[PDB]
């Protein structure tokens, strides 16, 4: 498969229903666990997927707490860009950030082993 | 024990006869002083004791002045979960708010160190 997926999920009496998860271990936040027959399910939300996006906004780099104030602060909905490990593990080889251009369009080409050798750093200034 | 009290009082000519005292050192609303044969001491209400729970109503978070206005408006009579010092520090290890369901219940169980080195953020959504 290996592209992102995007969930869009309405609360619930008791809210959307689903675990998120981080730890200095590695970076990201990752859905841990979705309760069955809750709205994250049937959105198509799955265990271990990584959050990239919370309502159109880009999620890297920022704290467990942001991401929680962001999905809070939706309202009664909420959109997530999420991306399983093997789609994961893809897009760093590619070193391209998820986003919805992805959903549908032309995926990025991964790097070279030799292209990582060179050791370049370039900068658009 | 390391349970919390609950402290029923009802006001006296006047008051209670109890001080409540708060700074910017320490979070909480601790009880300074009581008075010998006040209705505050009978209850069992002890100096150092934090208050907790007004009348049913967790007050964890609140400021100085919405405790005394909730104690001030509860009438005459008061009921007032308060832990002492040792059994406040093993609720702060336990990572638990103390209720009236830790008067009777068992008890929570603490933190490791080992469980808190990894510093896990985990949100219910």
């Amino acid at each position: 498969p290996l592209r992102p997926r995007l969930c869009t999920m309405k609360k619930g009496p008791s809210g959307y229903g689903f675990n998120l998860h981080s730890d200095k271990s590695k970076p990201g936040q990752f859905i841990r666990s979705v309760d069955p027959d809750s709205p994250a399910e049937a959105s198509g939300l799955r265990a271990q997927d990584r959050i990239v996006e919370v309502n159109g906004v880009c999620m890297e780099g920022k704290q467990h707490g942001d991401v929680v104030s962001a999905i809070r602060a939706g309202g009664d909905e909420t959109k997530l860009l999420v991306v399983d490990r093997e789609t994961d593990e893809f897009f760093k080889k590619c070193r391209v950030i998820p986003s919805q251009e992805h959903l549908n369009g032309p995926l990025p080409v991964p790097f070279t082993n030799g292209e990582i050798q060179k050791e370049n750093s370039d900068t658009r200034l």
